Order: structure tokens, then sequence, then C-alpha cells
RNA sequence: GAAGCCCUCACGGGCAAUGUGGUGUCAGGGCUACCUCUCAUCAGCCGACCGUCUCGACGAAGUCUCUUGGAACAGAGCGUG
């Protein structure tokens, strides 16, 4: 919330997700908020998840302005449970990275360019 | 970066990406490129001697004479470990 300063769409949320499925059966992607940092800092990152239900927010704070200071795009996720679900975990993530996408670049790329015209 | 831990005989359940587990800890460390090598450390297995404290077994040689005395464990005499 201090740390999310725009509203994604349920929808637009939903293709997030899909994109990042078929994106660690296709290509990388980086799960937990120290793994995706790192991804950020490396810039080995094309786009990063970070969830909203996330207590304490410390601990995902920093990635927006992180992300910012490094073209990396990043997206929000309402809830927790199921970025992890999405990234394959059998548990939650506050953050993940898709580290080079795979068969899903053409729409990583368009949620990416939705996301700067969501401001 | 799930390669992990806990419960249960098992099935199975729970924990764990807000990081279980590996690496590492100033002889700094990690990483990339090499030399060599390990007996350091850490984990676990086995597992005492001796000493000390206490407890217990075993364990030599007179119950001889006289006198006194209620009693000899006394005096004098002879004998023993
Ligand atoms: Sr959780």
């Amino acid at each position: 919330p201090v740390y999310v300063d725009f509203d994604v769409p349920a929808d637009l949320e939903d293709d997030a997700l899909e994109a990042l499925e078929v994106a660690r059966d296709t290509g990388a992607v980086k799960k937990g908020t120290n793994e995706t940092t790192k991804s950020i800092e490396r810039g080995s990152a094309e786009l990063v998840f970070v969830a909203e239900d996330v207590q304490p927010e410390e601990i995902v704070m920093h990635i927006p302005e992180l992300a910012d200071e490094k073209g990396v795009p990043f997206i929000f996720v309402e809830q927790q449970d199921d970025l992890g679900h999405a990234a394959g975990l059998e548990v939650g993530s506050a953050a993940a990275a898709v580290t080079d996408a795979g068969e899903a670049d053409a729409d990583v790329e368009d949620i990416a360019d939705k996301v700067e015209e969501l401001r």
C-alpha cells in the first residue's frame, strides 16, 4: 500500500500470472524477494511481480524504486499465494521476477506496455 | 535457491521463497582463474587405565602356674605373634 502507487485491473493481473506460469515452464523466473532483488540489481530481470498483501511491508518496499532506477518493469498482484502458485511454489511469494521469459515474450512485453500506460 | 526440516511403522500431514538446506565466519569470506593438498575444524561412533571416596571378604599369637579379689584385664613366674 505505501509502496503501491496504482491499482492493476483484475484482468491485467490475470494475464501476468499466466505469462509467469508459461515463463517457468518455458523461460526462466526467480522466486523470493531476495532472488528477485538480485535480478533487478544484476539487470537479468525483464518483469518483476510484487504482491500487495505483504506484512510487514518492509520486505518489498524497496522493489518499486529499485526497479525504476533499473528500467525493469514491475506489476502488482492482489494475493500473495497466487504469485507463489503461479511461480510454481507450494507456498507464497511476496515478489517474483521473470528472468528472460519463454514463448511469452510477446505478452510479457504487452503487459509491461499496458503498465507504463496505467502510469 | 527447495537441493531442507518435524510428526507417523506406513499412508499421510505440517513447516518452509517473509528462505528450510549448501557455502562461510579476520589463519577475513565469496566469486572468476590456478597450485597444492587435507589429518585443522566440526558432527557422530566406541570407550577406558589409573587415581580418589565409600562398602565388603580374609586375617597371626596364652585365656598357662601361684597370690590378692565378688570378678584377673593386678603382682610375681613361664610362654607367644
Ligand atoms: Sr505463507
